[PDB]
């Protein structure tokens, strides 16, 4: 579990909103496993805008943040997992470490702030579906 709390927005993995997320929606999109709701109070994280490829995930699994390095979001194979079947995930990043499936929400993070969350896992690799593209979250 976990979200990234930025503006007026909490976003979520799709696959993990909540009632009240679906009814107070501002934006989701499978492909990416994301949602966006509305909340009453500002949040405290700022998203990164940057291409970095180096920063810092949390991992609920073993209860620690590790350094990673990892991909550009791209258009990725996912084999099955508990809460989706294999599919192709859109602005997808992987990197080398631990992920099971109640990792995902954990943030990834670089020196510009917030990267994305964890999205999949499995075979020793950690997906984090990428947010750096979604300038809106920073307005209005
Ligand atoms: C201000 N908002 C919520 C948006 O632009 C949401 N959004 N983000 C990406 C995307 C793709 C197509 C259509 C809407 C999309
Ligand atoms: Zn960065």
């Amino acid at each position: 579990s976990g979200a990234i709390y930025v503006g007026n927005y909490r976003v979520v993995n799709r696959h993990l909103a909540t009632h009240n997320d679906w009814a107070n929606l501002v934006w989701e999109d499978s492909s990416r496993d994301l949602l966006v709701s509305s909340t009453t109070a500002q949040g405290c994280d700022t998203i990164a805008r940057c291409d970095c490829q180096t920063g810092v995930y949390y991992c609920s699994s073993r209860r620690k943040h590790y350094p990673v390095s990892f991909s550009k979001p791209s258009l990725i194979f996912v084999e099955a997992s508990e809460y989706y079947p294999a599919r192709y995930q859109s602005h997808l990043m992987l990197a080398v470490g631990h992920s099971e499936p109640g990792d995902c929400g954990g943030i990834l993070r670089c020196q510009h702030g917030v990267v994305g969350i964890v999205s999949t896992g499995g075979n020793g690799l950690v997906g984090f579906a990428d947010v750096r593209d979604l300038l809106w979250l920073d307005e209005e």
